[PDB]
Parts: structure tokens; sequence; C-alpha cells
């Protein structure tokens, strides 16, 4: 079993140490390991080094990503990496891909690509500021549907290296990643039970009588039983959900669709004019 390890945090900083010390508990459990320090990659945001580090996600059995907290979430750059992880690995996109390809004698596109994969967080933070950063790294792993193993939180954590119940647990979730890829179809996630049932998030947008999750997508109830939170929703909805095969597949093919009736309105004059008009309104400025 091979464990990768990423930290988003500056060179030698404390995301560097917790990753590491994750990979120390990966190799006690047998696990070859690596470590990728993103701050040594050139990656541009979504409209270079990325290829690069998807070639290396995608040979590992199992990956361990330790993000510093930015305003209560991961930072712009993971969330660069998730936005660029839309067009290469989503899951159902991958799927279709493939058997379009086998059917047409087309070039089979990577097998890695499809492989099931298991991945954990952890998010470090200086404060409490930590309320999106566990949604933000489901992101991540929900294009391409891998199954996370741990997805922690860190507040109050710039002294992190110097606490050890906490470093202690940054090696108890290097050796949940490591057993996990032993046997990826049997690990099981081990992370806080949350309020989704489906999602474990905690996080929701809420409306009147609309509860969205808003990692998973599913759309229910919030109930407050004294104090305590709880969320339902109408089974039919798992169906939708956003990190399940059917849920992508009804997604991709209502933007296929829409893409569809996109491309014949660009044709249209209604288009054309109002778009003359911007053109002509106001030209963009740009440094000199
Ligand atoms: C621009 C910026 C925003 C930040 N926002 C938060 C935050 O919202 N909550 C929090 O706990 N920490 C925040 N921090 C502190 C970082 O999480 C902290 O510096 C990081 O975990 C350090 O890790 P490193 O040692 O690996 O670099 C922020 C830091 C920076 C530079």
């Amino acid at each position: 079993m091979k464990i990768l390890g990423i930290s988003g945090g500056m060179r030698n900083g404390s995301n560097d140490g917790m990753c590491i010390e994750a990979l120390m508990g990966a190799k006690e459990m047998g696990a070859e390991v690596e470590f990728i320090q993103l701050q040594n990659l050139h990656i541009e945001h979504c409209t270079d080094d990325f290829d690069w580090l998807l070639d290396k996600m995608l040979d590992a059995d199992g990956i361990v990503f330790s993000t510093p907290i930015f305003e209560k979430g991961a930072t712009g750059l993971f969330h660069t990496i998730t936005d660029r992880f839309g067009p290469r690995m989503d899951r159902g996109n991958n799927i279709i891909g493939t058997k379009i390809a086998e059917e047409t004698g087309g070039t089979a596109p990577d097998p890695r690509i499809l492989k099931d994969k298991v991945i954990s967080f952890m998010s470090v933070g200086g404060s409490d500021w930590v309320t999106r950063t566990q949604c933000d790294a489901g992101m991540l792993a929900l294009t391409p549907m891998w199954k996370v193993i741990d997805n922690e939180v860190f507040p109050w954590a710039l002294s992190i290296l110097v606490e050890d119940e906490r470093v202690a647990r940054a090696h108890q979730i290097g050796r949940n990643i490591a057993e996990a890829a032993k046997d990826i179809e049997h690990a099981q996630y081990q992370g806080d039970a949350g309020v989704c049932p489906h999602c474990h998030s905690r996080n929701f947008h809420l409306q009147d009588g609309k509860a969205i999750c808003c990692l998973c997508g599913l759309e229910g109830e919030i109930h407050n039983e004294g104090g305590k939170y709880s969320f339902t929703f109408p089974a039919e909805q798992l169906e939708h959900a956003h990190d399940t095969l059917s849920g992508k597949f009804i997604h991709g093919n209502d933007i296929k669709e829409n893409t569809g009736k996109k491309i014949a309105n660009m044709q249209t004059e209604k288009y054309k004019a109002r778009q003359a008009a911007y053109r002509a309104f106001i030209t963009a400025t740009v440094p000199e």
C-alpha cells in the first residue's frame, strides 16, 4: 500500500509536520510513503504542475492531505485544486467516457482514473474560525467519489507541534489511512458522525421548507430536538445526492442539455445584439 502525504502549509510548518507524522503512522502500518509540499509546485487558477500532482495522486492507494485554514475554510490553492479536479476526475464522466471509448473503438482513457481510492484530510488553523474547512475538504473527494476516512479540524493550532495529544491524533489518522488502503472495499469512515447521515457534514444552507446539505446536496429538513440537530430527507433524494453515481449522471445530463441550449442561444440575434452592445459600451481596464 502506497500512501501519499500532501501539505498545503508553509515549508517546514505545522501542516508539514502533521502530514509527516501521519506518514509515520502509515509506515508503522507497513505503507510505503511519499510527501509532496505544495509550495514547491506551480499551479495556476482554473480559468501547470497540476498534471504532475494528479499523476502522483493517481498512483497512490491512499492520501493524507493537510491544509491550513484561511477565512474558515481551506486555502485558495486547495479550492483551485478542487476546481481543476472537475474536468478530469469526475467519476460519472469517466465511467461514461470509458464506456463510449470501449464501444466506439476509442482509446481507453487512464485505468488509474476510475480506481477506487481512500483519502483523509486534516485542517489546521490558528483560531476557532474553522466552520467551513471540513466541507471544503469533502468537496475535493466528492468529485471522484474517493472514500473519506478521516476529516479532522485542528483549531488554535499555531503551537500544535508541541501539543503531544494532537500530534498523536495525526499519527492515528495515518494509521487509519494505511489500514483503509489495505482493503479499500471494506474500508470504513472513521470521522465525526456529523448531522447529515449520508454526507456526515455539519454545513447546511437553510430556506423555508428546505434544508440543503452543503456537501452532498440532499434536500430535506433540519430538526432541533432540544439543542441537538438532526437531518431527515425523503429517501428518493438519495438518487440525486451529489456524491453518488446516480446523482452525478443526472447532474451531467442537465449540464449537457443546458450546454446545448446555450450553443443555440449564442446564435440568436438577441444574444448577438446584447453582446455587441456590451463590447461597445466599455473596454476592460488592464495594468500598464
Ligand atoms: C490569510 C490567512 C487567513 C487565515 N485564516 C484563518 C482562519 O480563518 N481560521 C484560523 O484558525 N486560522 C486562520 N489562519 C491561520 C492559518 O491557518 C495558519 O497560519 C496555518 O495553519 C499555519 O500553518 P503552517 O504552519 O503549515 O503554514 C489564516 C492565516 C492566513 C495567512
